[PDB]
């Protein structure tokens, strides 16, 4: 009787057609039958929310259902966290995304969990500017801040972030998908206490030690990045005009949409270059061919812009080595698909 798998699939069903009775009710019938809340918010909703974004990804996943997912997934945390929550004797704790990160439904589980375990949380909420939490921090003095990231482009500013709370004297956690696998980005960074999951974030804060850092060595070929971001953007879409002929024909909301992953290309680029990974900028290439492969756009056009991009940088030693494997990252993505 796996009931986890059962409800895996049941939960499911439920967020891709839109049933909230049936998805909160199953999250209810689950803690009746002493399963952890916990266990229902990680290997039930983190996992069903993984498998949505292998559909978003893929073009299977339609703005209704995004809207009608989430939404129910807020109640069933809701509902389960209020449910487990245990009696706020161990201290306070403050939750908040990135600014510029609206991937919430991680750092809410996070929050639940922590309840669970017996800390008051103050959940923050998505997109949080420093300028707001570092005050937060300054006043209400919390035994932690957790600080959220999903999407690896956030890195650099997840990285001044950290630094702005640490500098309250605030102990600093960090979690998300941004920071990639293991953490791996921020150990790089040496970004506050990592930890994969909710379950060992508390894990952490059971620790009896609990867990001003200098060195950060100017990046200029991050900051140049910042810098000529529109001018590489441009020289992207000129060579799309000349060697790729679809966009000739492309109306005003095509161009636009260029324009933006034109601008996410560079961006993934800088973050990259900023935590000295190109893997980071080889994964974001390859999965950009499989967003837009499934979109009806030929992951050709990738190339044609980096191209481009690589020779207005060919004289930047770092960055054109960040682009070289990207290039060919894609380049072995389309021989091997
Ligand atoms: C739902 C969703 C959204 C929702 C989020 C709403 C909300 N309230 O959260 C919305 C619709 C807003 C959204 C928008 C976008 N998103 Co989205 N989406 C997701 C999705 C499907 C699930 C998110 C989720 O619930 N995760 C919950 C579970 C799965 O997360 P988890 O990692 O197990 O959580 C644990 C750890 O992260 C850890 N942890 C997290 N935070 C912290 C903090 C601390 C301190 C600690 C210790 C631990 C910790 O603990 C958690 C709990 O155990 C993911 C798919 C995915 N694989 O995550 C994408 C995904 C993250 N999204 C993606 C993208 C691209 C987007 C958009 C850019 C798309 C667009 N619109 O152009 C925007 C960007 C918004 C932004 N600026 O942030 C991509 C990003 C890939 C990339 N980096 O290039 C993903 C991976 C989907 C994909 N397969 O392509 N998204
Ligand atoms: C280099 C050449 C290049 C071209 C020519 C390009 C074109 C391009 N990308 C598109 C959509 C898209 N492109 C993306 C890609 C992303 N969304 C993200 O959040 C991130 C980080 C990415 C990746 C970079 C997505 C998600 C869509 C569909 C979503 C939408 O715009 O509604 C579309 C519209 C598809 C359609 O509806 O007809 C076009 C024409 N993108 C390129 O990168």
């Amino acid at each position: 009787v796996d009931i986890l798998a059962a409800g895996r699939e049941e939960l499911m069903a439920a967020l891709a057609e839109g049933d909230e009775h049936a998805a909160v009710d199953l999250a209810m019938r689950l803690l009746d039958g002493g399963v952890p809340a916990d266990v229902v918010l990680l290997e039930l909703v983190a996992d069903a929310q993984v498998e949505i974004g292998v559909l978003w990804q893929a073009n299977r996943w339609s703005v209704a259902q995004e809207h009608a997912a989430t939404a129910i997934s807020e109640r069933v945390i809701a509902a389960v966290g209020d449910r487990a929550a245990a009696a706020p004797t161990r201290g306070h704790v403050v939750v908040a995304c990135l600014d510029g990160e609206w991937h919430a439904l991680p750092a809410r589980i996070v929050a639940e969990v922590l309840r669970g375990r017996g800390w008051r949380v103050t959940f923050l909420g998505a997109s949080v500017p420093a300028a707001h939490l570092v005050p937060y921090l300054e006043e209400h003095g919390p035994d932690a801040v957790a600080l959220s990231c999903t999407l690896p482009r956030g890195l650099p500013r997840a990285d001044q972030v950290v630094a702005a709370c640490r500098a309250t004297g605030t102990p600093v956690l960090v979690g998300g998908l941004g920071f990639g696998p293991d953490g791996r980005w921020a150990r790089v960074l040496g970004a506050g206490t990592w930890a994969p999951t909710a379950r060992a974030a508390a894990d952490l804060l059971d620790r009896p030690e609990w867990p001003p850092a200098p060195p950060r060595p100017a990046d200029p070929e991050y900051a140049a990045l910042r810098a000529r971001r529109a001018e590489l953007v441009d020289a992207g879409l000129a060579a799309l005009h000349e060697w790729f002929p679809p966009l000739r024909d492309y109306d005003a909301r095509r161009l636009d949409a260029t324009l933006d992953d034109l601008g996410d290309i560079v961006d993934h680029l800088a973050a990259s270059v900023y935590v000295d990974d190109p893997e980071l900028f080889g994964e974001f290439v390859t999965w950009t061919a499989e967003v837009l492969a499934a979109r009806g756009v030929s992951p050709a056009s990738v190339e044609v812009a980096l191209e481009a991009i690589a020779r207005v940088l060919d004289d930047h030693p770092r960055t054109r080595h960040h682009l070289d494997h990207g290039r060919r990252a894609l380049a072995a993505h389309l021989e091997h698909h």
